[PDB]
C-alpha cells in the first residue's frame, strides 16, 4: 500500500447525493471542461421526466426539472451537447399525435435557463452542432428533409429534400446523401451525393450511384455502385469532393462492408469485410493519400452481426494499436502493432502470470485481451481496455493469459510502457479510471452483490489501498468523471438494495495528493524501448520521443493544467520506413520494394480504371506520418505502369 493516513483525507471529501425511484431510463452528461457541470435526465414510461445539475463534479446535485416546465423529454434523442466550452444544451420533447412539429428545450449557458422552442418539422435525429460554430445546427426530419439553423435552433430552414445521411464537414460544409424515389432502403447505391457550403444557398453533385460515405482525417470516402453489378468499391477525395480517387482496395459484395477503423490527419486503417459469413475480414492501412493501401492484418474479428471488433487505439502510445483475429482454429488472439500496423505481434504475458487451459505449452502462452467483441457474448467483462494520453504508457484491460481468449472470469492487467509488458494489476473484474494523467487510479470491484467500497492506486498500479465510502452499501453499476481524466473527482454510481434509490457517492481526491508536483519527481523515459545500446533504438516511424514522466515513487498531483514533455529525436531513414507503391512488392524478407512480375486482382482493377496521375510509381512511399531524415532515399525517378496492364489486352484504334 504504502499510503500513510489516507481514511482522514476521504472521509470529508465523500460527498452522497440521492436521486429518484428505479427504473428510469437514465441519462448523465458532462457540460464543458473546467466547469464541473453534469446532466442527470431521468424519463419514465407507465399507463414523466426529472432533470438534475450539478456544478460541483457530482458532489450536490439539485433539481432542475422546473427549467423544462415539467414537460417529458425523449432519451431517443437524448441530451445534444455542444462542443467544448460553448456550454449548449438540446433537449427533444414529445408533442401531442397530431402537432405542427416537434419541441425542443435549449439552454445557450450550462443548463442554467432552457427556452423551449417549437420546430416546422419533426426530428428523426438528434441535432447535431456545427465543429466550427456551435451556434449551426443540422437535423433530419421524418419526412426526410433536411434543416438547418444559424441561430442555434430558434429558426430553421429546409434546405433540401429526400436526404438519408447528413454530415457536418469542417468549415461549416454539410454533406448529405439523397434519393431519386422510392426509400432510401431502396434507392441504395443509387443514392447522389451532395455538398453544400454555404447553409443551403447553392449545392453541388459530388457523387451518383452511392451506396455509402464518411469522413475520417482528412478524408472523403464514399462506396460506389459498379454500373454493371451489385459490387461496389472506395472512392477517396481530399478536397471535399471536387476530385475523386479509386482507391487500392478490393470490391465487395452486397454481403460486405467497409468499416474505417481509425483516420488521422495522415492515413486511415480501413476494414474490409471477407466473403461469406466469415466474421472477420482484413484490415489496411493507407498512405497518405488514402489510396494506396497495404494489407496490414489478416482475419480481423469484425462480426457481420452486431458489429463488434475489439480493434483499439491505444491512445497512451504513439503507433499503438490491438485488436482481435480468428485464427486458423476457431479461436480468438489479440494481436499489438506498434508501429501503426506494419506488423502485428502477440503481447507479451506477464512475467509471472502462468497459462491457462487453452495453452498447449504450459510456460509458453501470451496475454488476450477482453474488448468489445468479449463483452458482446456476455462474457464476465464490466469494462473495455482503457487509456487516455495524458497519462504516458498506460493501458488498462480485462484480459487472460494462454493461447486465445479464455471464457473464464477475467483478472485486470495493467502496462506503463505502452503495452510491451503487463502484469496483473487485480485478480478479478474491476471497473476502473485514471484520475489526475495517472496520479491516481481507481477501482471499484465487479460483484454480483453490494460493495461499500473503492479502491486506489498512486504508483500506477503497483499498490493498492481500500476505502470504504459507505457504510450502507449499494448495488454498484458505473463511474463517472470528467473526461479528459485530469480531475480528481469521482462518482461512484447505483442503487439501495430492495422500495429503492438511485444514490451517487463523489469522492475528491484533493487531500489525498496534498503537495503538487515539480520537476523532481518526474523521470526521464524513451518510450518504445527494445535494446538500450542501440542508436536506432525506439524509432518508431522515423523518430524517438523521450518523455518526462511522474516516478512512481512519487505520490502527489500532476494539476488541471499539466502537460506531457516530450522531445523527438529525428532518425536516420532506413528503406523500413517506406511503403510498396502501387505495383511493387516484398518478396523476400527483405525490405527493399520490388516491381511485380504481373498485376492480379484488385491490383488489375486499380490498374484498367485508375486515375492517371498515381500509375507511375517511385516503387516507394514513405509511411505516412514517419518523420525520419537523411539516410536512405529509395523514392525513384517515376515510372509509368499503365503500359504494363494494358500490354496484355488486344487495343481498338
Ligand atoms: C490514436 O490515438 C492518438 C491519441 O489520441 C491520436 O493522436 C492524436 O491525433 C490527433 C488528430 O491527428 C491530434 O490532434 C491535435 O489536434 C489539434 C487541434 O485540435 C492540433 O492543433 C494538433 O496539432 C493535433 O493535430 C493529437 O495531437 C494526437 N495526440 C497525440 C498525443 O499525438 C491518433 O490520431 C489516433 N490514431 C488514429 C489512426 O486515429
Ligand atoms: C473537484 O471538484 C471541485 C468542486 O467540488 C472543483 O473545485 C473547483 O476548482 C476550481 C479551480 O480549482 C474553481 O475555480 C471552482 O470554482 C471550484 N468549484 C467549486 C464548486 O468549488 C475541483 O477543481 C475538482 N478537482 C479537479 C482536480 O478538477
Ligand atoms: C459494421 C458495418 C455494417 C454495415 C456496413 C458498414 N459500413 C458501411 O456501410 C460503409 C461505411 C462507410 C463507407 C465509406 F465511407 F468508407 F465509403 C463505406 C461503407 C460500405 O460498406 O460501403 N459497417
Amino acid at each position: 500500500g504504502r499510503v500513510r493516513d489516507f481514511v482522514a483525507k476521504l472521509a470529508n471529501n465523500t460527498h452522497q447525493h440521492v436521486f429518484d425511484d428505479l427504473r428510469g431510463s437514465v441519462s448523465l452528461s458532462w457540460v464543458g471542461d473546467s466547469t464541473g457541470v453534469i446532466l442527470v435526465l431521468t424519463t419514465f414510461h407507465v399507463p414523466q421526466s426529472k432533470l438534475y445539475r450539478s456544478e460541483d463534479y457530482g458532489k450536490n446535485f439539485k433539481d432542475i426539472t422546473d427549467l423544462i416546465n415539467n414537460t417529458f423529454i425523449r432519451t431517443e434523442f437524448g441530451m445534444a451537447i455542444g462542443p467544448e466550452n460553448s456550454g449548449k444544451v438540446v433537449l427533444t420533447a414529445e408533442v401531442s399525435g397530431g402537432s405542427r412539429g416537434g419541441r425542443i428545450f435549449r439552454s445557450s449557458d450550462f443548463a442554467k435557463n432552457f427556452v423551449q422552442t417549437d420546430l416546422p418539422f419533426h426530428p428523426l435525429t438528434q441535432m447535431m452542432y456545427s465543429p466550427q460554430n456551435s451556434d449551426y445546427l443540422l437535423a433530419l426530419s421524418t419526412e426526410n428533409g433536411l434543416w438547418v439553423s444559424k441561430n442555434f435552433g430558434g429558426k430553421w430552414e429546409e434546405i433540401h429534400k429526400a436526404v438519408c445521411l447528413a454530415k457536418w464537414g469542417s468549415d461549416n460544409t454539410i454533406f448529405f446523401t439523397t434519393y431519386a424515389n422510392g426509400s432510401c432502403k431502396a434507392d441504395l447505391g443509387a443514392l447522389e451525393l451532395w455538398r453544400t457550403s454555404d447553409l443551403g444557398k447553392s449545392f453541388k453533385t459530388i457523387g451518383v450511384k452511392i451506396y455509402s460515405f464518411g469522413l475520417g482525417g482528412r478524408f472523403l470516402f464514399a462506396s460506389v455502385m459498379a454500373d454493371k453489378d451489385t459490387t461496389r468499391r472506395i472512392h477517396v477525395s481530399t478536397d471535399q469532393g471536387d476530385t475523386w480517387s479509386m482507391a487500392q482496395l478490393p470490391s465487395v459484395g452486397q454481403e460486405q462492408f467497409y468499416s474505417i477503423l481509425a483516420a488521422n490527419d495522415d492515413m486511415v486503417f480501413m476494414h474490409v469485410d471477407e466473403p461469406g459469413d466469415t466474421g472477420f475480414g482484413t484490415i489496411f492501412t493507407s498512405d497518405d493519400r488514402g489510396i494506396v493501401y497495404s494489407k496490414s492484418l489478416d482475419r480481423h474479428l469484425y462480426t457481420t452481426t452486431g458489429g463488434e471488433t475489439d480493434f483499439t487505439n491505444v491512445t497512451s502510445l504513439r503507433g499503438v494499436y490491438i485488436t482481435s483475429v480468428l485464427s486458423e482454429d476457431n479461436s480468438i488472439q489479440t494481436m499489438i502493432t506498434f508501429d501503426q500496423g506494419g506488423r502485428w505481434t502477440h503481447l507479451r504475458k506477464p512475467e509471472n502470470s502462468e497459462c491457462d487451459a487453452t495453452a498447449k505449452n504450459k510456460n509458453e502462452c501470451s496475454l488476450h485481451i477482453h474488448a468489445s467483441y468479449s463483452i458482446s457474448q456476455k462474457l464476465n467483462v464490466p469494462m473495455a481496455p482503457l487509456s487516455e494520453p495524458n497519462a504516458v504508457g498506460i493501458v488498462i484491460a480485462h484480459g487472460s493469459v494462454g493461447d486465445a481468449i479464455s471464457v473464464m472470469v477475467p483478472d485486470v492487467y495493467i502496462s506503463d510502457d505502452g503495452g510491451y509488458s503487463w502484469t496483473k494489476m487485480l485478480e478479478g473484474p474491476h471497473y476502473y479510471t485514471i484520475l489526475d494523467s495517472g496520479g491516481i487510479i481507481v477501482a471499484i470491484e465487479h460483484s454480483s452483490r453490494p460493495i461499500n467500497v473503492i479502491k486506489f492506486s498512486t504508483d500506477e498500479g503497483q499498490c493498492w489501498q481500500t476505502y470504504t465510502f459507505t457504510r450502507d452499501p449499494i448495488y454498484f453499476t458505473g463511474l463517472a468523471s470528467e473526461p479528459g481524466a485530469r480531475s480528481m473527482n469521482i462518482s461512484i454510481w447505483g442503487f439501495t438494495e430492495s422500495t429503492s434509490q438511485w444514490v451517487s457517492y463523489t469522492i475528491d481526491f484533493k487531500d489525498i495528493l496534498e503537495r503538487n508536483c515539480e520537476e523532481k519527481d518526474y523521470t526521464i523515459w524513451l518510450a518504445h524501448s527494445t535494446d538500450p545500446e542501440d542508436y536506432e533504438d525506439g524509432c518508431i516511424l522515423g523518430y524517438k520521443e523521450q518523455f518526462l514522466r511522474l516516478r512512481k515513487s512519487s505520490m502527489c498531483q500532476n494539476g488541471r493544467d499539466y502537460v506531457v514533455t516530450k522531445q523527438p529525436s529525428i532518425c536516420l531513414c532506413s528503406l523500413e520506413d517506406f511503403l510498396c507503391d502501387f505495383g511493387y512488392y516484398r518478396p523476400e524478407n527483405d525490405s527493399k520494394c520490388v516491381e511485380q512480375p504481373e498485376l492480379k486482382g484488385h491490383d488489375l482493377e486499380f490498374c484498367l480504371y485508375g486515375r492517371e496521375e498515381h500509375l507511375t510509381t517511385n516503387g516507394y512511399r514513405k509511411i505516412p506520418g514517419d518523420k525520419c531524415q537523411g539516410g536512405v532515399n529509395p523514392v525513384r525517378e517515376v515510372k509509368d505502369l499503365k503500359k504494363k496492364c494494358t500490354s496484355n489486352f488486344l487495343s481498338p484504334e
